[PDB]
């Protein structure tokens, strides 16, 4: 009864990203739920998240797995039009893993949908600190490597979606942080925004171990893992014993087949290193002491957050380049209405 | 006032080991101890264990590292000859890692040493199943791998001192398991002695990945890590979501430089894969709740050990290339008195 435009993928993305391989579709959808489908509910999209995570959506691998034709379904804010579950009703804002790359998307049995309890705050926020962003944040650091105070942290990919907070949660709870990114603007913006005891530039350095002893000479205990190849390789010879590796990206793959290979694994067993890897639905139940905690540090200054919004529903291909090759500066959010 | 022939090594073994890199040396030792030496340990050694860690101990890596003309220390058994620490006399034989290489050993501040409370068992199984070994493959098992009743378990090397533990402990937990050895006489040696739901030769199958769900059609769940490698590439790529990885060795790199790589990381973050690297010594506090679980399943038949007796001091250079190059059945032990 309104047209709905979806966009679809094209191919599985083993390397080479082309923007043809987002089939951008208009198609139908009515207004209200058929008949004879309770615990439902149909919502009109608005703000989508566009973070690394996606890409390795796309693998090829074995479950989850998101990619040709099938439309693409990840994290956004959606208000609820019409509904068959009684925990929603028309009006209602809520934010979930369920929203498709659409204008309106029909979600038959919504699971880790999370209430807006709005207030005054940014509605683009559910998506990036207030939503899986953050939650993935959190979740890395505290739960995976069990940080004790006045311990030394660095964090790969500090300006993406997530690595800007692991950073300020880091040395908010008492701890040495370094931070890593791709570009000048983003170090010292790293360096001025976020308080970073130290960043630079990942591409300056030609030789990743050199430099990581040039901001670690005590060596390192936490590291998060967004980035993965031969920097891995140059983090695990620097851990101090019993460190810890949360691995939530390898963002250094998705560009080429043959990713690069690691040889340090040895080093693993003389300091007794921790790797592991995680996503962030398995650490769901956790949301509401992370929301408490961040609560007061938002409107106090004591933490921030930045964007890079891009309207409109068919950029999403052009900004979805943009985090594939690093162009994006904090995290690429598209809106697709208001 | 009595000789003491010690064996101590000549070069860091980056690879290609030589017998030439262990010189066997006749130094002179006092049989008690010099004025002045409080809350120390004469000791007359008896039995030393030979497990590929102390190929690792010698790698030229940053701490506890072993490696040339220093004397070589590991674990072993031996009588207390003189003693100034209380808790040890004459006659008392104990086991601890250290036991250097040598006929008669001062031990100047012993702390891991435990007791032998005798009873009937042989004086080499405190070096094998109720020495580190035993301690090893019950740590690495059921505290790292935090093993399910059901759940699939892999044991690499499983003909080593530590590998022939884990799958004897996994079976009788309650869980399905699969051995890898290097030799036709290992295979079913390790499928007719230890109960090996299945097993098979490594180097039979050209093709690790191939093998892996030949005996796997259904994944794995636990992988307890001897070899590394492209090995520990094949596993990753057939490991079930939220499948461990316990790490106590990386045989595959002690031969030569420029260890293989493994470039499937990327698999740990969809499938959640936590992989540990760990040692013995972490916990040892474990051993009493370890020994009182082994204490009946031991003469009721339930259980089963090998070893590889090389008697004399002079050998150990002649048995330590038996299990650099995988010559070796079960568990190197060296005998250098009775």
């Amino acid at each position: 009864m309104v047209m709905n435009k979806q966009i679809v993928l094209n191919n599985y993305i083993n390397g080479s990203l082309k923007q043809s391989d987002l089939a951008l579709r208009t198609s139908t959808i009515c207004m209200e739920i058929p008949d004879g489908c309770n615990g439902a509910i149909l919502v009109k999209n608005l703000y989508l998240s566009v973070n690394p995570y996606l890409i390795l959506r796309m693998g090829k691998l074995d479950p989850q797995f998101d990619s040709p034709g099938s439309t693409i379904v990840s994290y956004g804010v959606s208000k609820v039009l019409d509904s068959t579950h009684p925990s929603y009703e028309k009006g209602e804002l809520i934010w979930g893993s369920q929203a498709g790359w659409e204008e309106y998307t029909l979600i038959q049995n919504p699971y880790n949908l999370f209430k807006i309890q709005d207030k005054d705050v940014p509605l683009s926020y559910y998506v990036g600190i207030l939503g899986m962003p953050g939650m993935t944040a959190y979740a890395g650091f505290f739960e995976i490597c069990s940080p004790k105070k006045g311990e030394t942290v660095f964090v790969t990919a500090a300006a993406g979606s997530v690595g800007q907070l692991v950073g300020q949660f880091a040395k908010m709870f008492g701890c040495y942080v370094v931070g890593s990114a791709g570009s000048k603007e983003k170090v010292d913006l790293l360096k001025n925004k976020f308080g970073f005891d130290d960043a630079f530039n990942y591409k300056e350095e030609s030789d990743y171990d050199t430099a990581l002893k040039r901001h670690f000479p005590e060596g390192i205990d936490i590291y998060f893992d967004n980035v993965g190849g031969k920097m891995l390789e140059a983090v695990i010879n620097n851990m101090r014993v019993h460190g810890r590796i949360a691995v939530c990206g390898m963002v250094s793959q998705y560009s080429l087949k043959q990713p690069e290979g690691v040889h340090n694994l040895l080093k693993l067993i003389p300091k007794q290193i921790r790797m592991q890897g995680f996503v962030v639905v398995d650490y769901y139940h956790l949301y509401p002491k992370f929301l408490e905690m961040v609560l007061p540090r938002i409107k106090e200054g004591k933490v921030t957050y930045v964007e890079d919004i891009s309207e409109g529903l068919e950029s999403a291909p052009s900004a979805l380049l943009g985090v594939y090759v690093g162009r994006n500066v904090g995290n690429q959010v598209v809106a697709v209405s208001r």
